[PDB]
Order: structure tokens, then sequence, then C-alpha cells
């Protein structure tokens, strides 16, 4: 619930407020990048000001890498207000989905690993300690990474069809999973018909992930792989060009944390943006859905937003879950 002051440039900026909300931060404020970041604060110093006197803020979040000597700084003039650069925002959000110790492991020691640099730069007894931990965790995941290639797919089943909801940031995951199971977090069993069906809000695709943690990143998704079945929500809001380079993307990524023959219902989101062009991206996706990927379940227009077309997809929701009862 925690409030917001978001600094993002204009490219990128329904790319952060969706990746802050789904931090579960309150975006009461957002300024944008100055181009050229200060020396000291990369931020505005006026800006930067505001924010620690503002009462109303207790977070500042910037949507970009911050070096070492920028978190010293922002965080001796913000005293007790919490900064989250790009890295720690997205590794909050892969905190929030994470539920294997695995995955957990992996993101506690990136985080590790972001504050040593920012700790060494600067105390020896904590540098000794982060090393130690660092070792260890490392030494965990290596013998998780052991147990795995020793052991066969054990895949525990589930009382009820758990349907994991991915898709890129800002595509409408979240939008979806509120809508369906009629909220405003995470895992939540609705009732269709006469048969109940767990939903997940998963953690979506994520572009331009830094290299640091692209290993927390994969290990979270690869959480999905347990679904049995998956929603891919997609922005008809693109043109072609970029229609095409996220059903790619989409599919790749997919492929790559190893979904196979698992039902696939596509949905593309955000229709009540009307361009005049819905039969022929629909068409678009659905083709290059079923080049793509198998088994396609189906491919649906929707609006996550309106609830324009939501009878029809708890009915093909509906339909799914029954095809996987048994
Ligand atoms: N017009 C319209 N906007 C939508 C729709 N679904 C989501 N949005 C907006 O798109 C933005 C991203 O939504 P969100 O659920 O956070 O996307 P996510 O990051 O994929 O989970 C939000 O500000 C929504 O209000 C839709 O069906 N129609
Ligand atoms: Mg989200």
């Amino acid at each position: 619930m925690k409030t917001a002051a978001l600094f993002v440039s204009k490219e990128f900026e329904e790319e952060a407020i969706a990746l802050v909300e789904g931090a579960n931060y309150k975006v009461t404020s957002i300024y944008k990048l100055p181009k050229s970041p200060n020396v000291k604060f990369y931020i505005q110093y006026d800006k930067l000001q505001q924010i620690k006197n503002d009462e109303e803020i207790s977070t500042l979040i910037i949507f970009e890498q911050l070096k070492p000597r920028h978190f010293i700084n922002i965080r001796r003039e913000l005293k007790g207000k919490e900064v989250l650069d790009k890295i720690l925002l997205l590794l909050e959000i892969f905190a929030l989905h994470a539920g294997s110790k695995e995955a957990k492991m992996q993101i506690e020691l990136a985080r590790l690993k972001y504050e040593l640099p920012i700790i060494k730069e600067t105390v020896e007894s904590t540098i000794k300690f982060y090393k130690r931990r660092i070792n260890k965790l490392m030494k965990e995941l290596e013998s998780i990474k052991i147990f795995k290639e020793k052991s066969i797919e054990s895949n525990k089943r589930n009382n009820i069809p758990s349907i994991g909801i991915v898709g890129y940031t800002n595509s409408g995951k979240t939008s979806l999973f509120n809508s369906l199971t009629g909220l405003t977090p995470k895992r939540y069993a609705i009732p269709i018909n006469n048969r109940k069906i767990m939903l997940v809000d998963t953690v979506g695709f994520i572009r331009g992930i830094p290299p640091q943690i692209v290993d927390a990143f994969f290990v979270t998704l690869s959480e999905a792989k347990y679904s049995d079945a998956l929603i891919l929500v997609i922005d008809s809001t693109f043109s072609e060009n970029l229609l095409i380079e996220t059903l790619q993307s989409s599919f790749e990524i997919l492929r790559e944390i190893g979904v196979s023959g698992k039902p696939i219902l596509v949905t593309l989101n955000k229709i009540d943006k009307i361009n005049g062009d819905l039969y022929k991206k629909l068409d678009l996706v659905e083709k290059l859905s079923k080049e793509l990927y198998s088994p396609i379940f189906d491919v649906i227009p929707i609006s996550a937003l309106k609830r324009t077309n939501l009878e029809l997809l708890r009915d093909k929701i509906y339909q799914l879950a029954t095809q996987l009862s048994l």
C-alpha cells in the first residue's frame, strides 16, 4: 500500500507505472528524468528535496540503474525513506511472486550482490558477512541444481486446476486477474459454474532485464510451468510489427522456461482502444500463435478494463477447466 514517487523517462513511463503497481506501490507522483542525471543524486536536487519533506511519500523509485555513489548520497538525504532503482524494483516484484525456495534464493543472492558494491565503496564485518552469505547461497543453489538432475519430474497434482496469467508488463495481466476474481493478491480460486479454478497473477515478461537479476527472473517466471493452463495476455494496441515481436518473444520465453504441451488460451486485450483494426490484429495473433506453439486452446479478443467479452472468456476458461478436470 506504500506510496511512491516515480522518476522515469516518457519512453518508459507506462512501463514503470505498471511495474510499480506490480510491486504494490501507490504511485502518488511521477517525474520525468532530466536527460543528464545529477552527479550526486542522479535526480533533481529540488525535486529530491520535496520528496525528502513530503510525509505522503514512503518510497522514492527511479526507473533507471543507479551506481553505488548515487544510493549512498540519496540514502543520506532521505533518512528513513527507502529508495529503489530499477534493479531493486524488479527484485521486489520477483519477491512478491516467487513461491519456490530456489527462486527466493536467487533473489536474495542478487540483492546481496547488489548491496555488496554499494557497501564496498565505503563495515568490514559486514563485508565479510555478505561474502559468507553469498557463498552459502551459491552452494545452496548449487546443491538444488544437483538434486534436480539426480531426481525425477515429480510435479505434484492439484485439487483444483490452476491457470497462470502471463504476458508482458502493461499488457493487462493484473487487470485481467482482477476482473476475473472480482477484486480490485497473487493467487485466487474462483468458482465458474460447478467447478472451481485457481488463478495466478504471474510475474510478467519483462523488458530490458539487467544481467545482474536474469537468473532471479528466469527462476521466478519458470514457476509458471507448474500451471495446468496459461492465459497469455496481449496488447492489441501494438502496431502489427510490434504485435509480431510480442508473440514471437512470448512463445520464445515460454519455450525457454520449459512450457510444453500445456493448453494456452491467448487473449488479445485492450480492444476498447479501438483503432478499427480488430479483425486484422485478431487474425494475425491467431495465425501466428498456431504457427509458434501447440496446443493453442483458443484465441480471443477482450477488454479486461471494460469487461466487454467476459462471459465468453469465462466460458473458454470453464471449457478449458472441464478439459483439465480429468
Ligand atoms: N483500455 C484498456 N486499458 C487496459 C486494459 N487492461 C489493462 N489496461 C490498462 O493498462 C495498464 C496496465 O495494466 P496491468 O494490469 O498493470 O498490466 P500488467 O503489467 O500486464 O499486469 C493499466 O494501467 C490498465 O489500466 C483494457 O482491457 N483496456
Ligand atoms: Mg502486474
